[PDB]
């Protein structure tokens, strides 16, 4: 046993844990599949990297639907603001943008690698490229070695798996790190994608009515509800995408998954600051100021043209009919459609192409204030392998570097 603990993965959770483990003292080995360290961290945040957010604690949880509120824990030792001077003292200044998202002042995510690396090499950490793991070896409840694809065999008795998700596989997550969680007795939380675009097959998706059509500032709700508030949302030519879209995904997918349904509905509110009164007298003090205008005319601006129009025939109005000589039920059936327009959606993008990966390995069964097994002595894990997932907006990377210092530093300090 050359290594005192050994690192599988060099993502921001595998490279805080491996410095964690190295401060304790450890002789530390990291070894990832990759040629390069950090990839998917290399083009986080639109190549700039959104490192953390600055937001307080709950809000931070909040923002972290899958299990935020497992981080309690750990954000007591190590949180957000302790992310931020650690940074700092690296020599990568961040700065706040817009709701509390933190990126380095270079505008690099090279930059936040860089830094990592550098106190990786400081704290003489032994880091092995190109060298992908093919499974872990346990005994007696106990961790015993790594085993590389090539056979090579590294004994160690205590192994921390940071090797992240299953999406873009391309930067080296392609979901390893399950099949040696339930070898150490561990259970995998289904998998499924997030933020992705939703698929629809309803008529007017499949005739391109609206391909390409944005709504603005809308609320997208997935009925049964969960809400998307104020987010910009577009029709394509096979469903919906943007913001509001992307944030529903997650949730479209579930709930398919649990009631075996082949759509679930979505609701559109496209006026969420206006209230159905207030739509509908809006709407009738404008056709008496010209009530021999055409409809199509007198009520143009509420909505983009294009699914004015779309809804003006769903409701049976012609465009050209005079504003005095349309009915008010007809008028409180457009209002209607203004706030909630349904859309039968039925499933969404794959995993391969998600910005996080869902599910992952329970955190049931990992003490929250070690990330230690619960089940095999001397394993640990950290970062998206984890069954714990954020929205956008540094979430994700907030709970990888968070994840992975406590498991490293749990591991350098078990290992002595
Ligand atoms: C396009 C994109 C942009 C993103 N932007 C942000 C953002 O700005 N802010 C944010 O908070 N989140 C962002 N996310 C998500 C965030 O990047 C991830 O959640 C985070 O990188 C996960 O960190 P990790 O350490 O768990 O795993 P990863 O960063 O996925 O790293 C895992 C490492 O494990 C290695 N590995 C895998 N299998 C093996 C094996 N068998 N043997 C050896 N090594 C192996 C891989 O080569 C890889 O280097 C973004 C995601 C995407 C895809
Ligand atoms: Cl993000």
């Amino acid at each position: 046993m050359h290594y005192d603990v050994i690192v599988i993965g060099g993502g921001p959770s595998g490279l805080m844990a491996a410095i964690g483990a190295a401060e304790e003292g450890a002789n530390v080995l990291l070894l990832d599949k990759g040629n390069k360290l950090g990839r998917k961290l290399a083009i986080s945040g639109g190549g700039r990297c959104n490192v953390t957010n600055r937001l307080p604690l709950d809000e931070i949880v909040k923002h972290i639907p899958g299990n935020g509120r497992f981080l309690y824990s750990a954000f007591s030792i190590f949180n957000n603001e302790d992310i931020i001077t650690f940074f700092e003292n690296l020599g990568v200044k961040l700065k706040e943008e817009d709701h509390g998202r933190m990126f380095p002042v270079s505008n690099k995510a090279q930059s936040v690698v860089d830094a990592l690396l550098t106190r990786l090499k400081d704290l003489g950490v032994k880091i092995r490229t190109n060298t992908p793991v093919e499974t872990i070896e346990y005994e007696n409840g106990q961790t015993k070695a790594v085993i590389l694809q090539t056979g090579e065999v590294l004994e160690t008795n205590h192994v921390v798996i940071a090797v992240g998700g299953k999406s873009v596989p391309q930067t080296g997550s392609t979901g390893d790190g399950y099949a040696w969680a339930e070898k150490a007795g561990h259970t995998i939380t289904e998998l499924f994608p997030t933020e992705v675009p939703i698929l629809s097959n309803e008529p007017f998706i499949r005739d391109r009515s609206l391909q390409g059509l944005a709504l603005r500032d809308i609320n997208l709700s997935v009925l049964n509800a969960i809400i998307s508030h104020k987010m910009d949302m577009l029709f394509t030519h096979f469903g919906l995408s943007g913001p509001a879209a992307l944030r529903c995904s997650q949730f479209v997918v579930k709930a398919l998954k649990k009631f075996k349904t082949n759509t679930i509905q979505m609701s559109i509110d496209a006026l969420p600051e206006e209230n159905s009164e207030q739509l509908f007298q809006r709407m009738l003090k404008q056709m008496k100021e010209d009530p021999k205008k055409g409809i199509k005319n007198v009520l143009k601006g509420y909505v983009p043209e294009r699914y004015f129009l779309f809804l003006l025939e769903k409701n049976e109005i012609d465009g050209s009919e005079q504003a005095g000589q349309v009915s008010h039920e007809k008028i409180r059936a457009l209002v209607k459609d203004f706030k909630e327009f349904t859309v039968n959606v039925n499933g969404t993008q794959s995993i391969e192409k998600a910005f996080v990966t869902g599910g992952g390995v329970s955190v049931k069964e990992i003490n929250p204030k070690e990330m230690s097994s619960k089940f095999t002595n001397g394993l640990y894990f950290c970062g998206e392998v984890l069954d714990i997932h954020g929205y956008t907006g540094g979430y994700n990377i907030t709970s990888a570097l968070v994840t992975g210092r406590i498991a490293g530093t749990t591991a350098g300090e078990n290992a002595k």
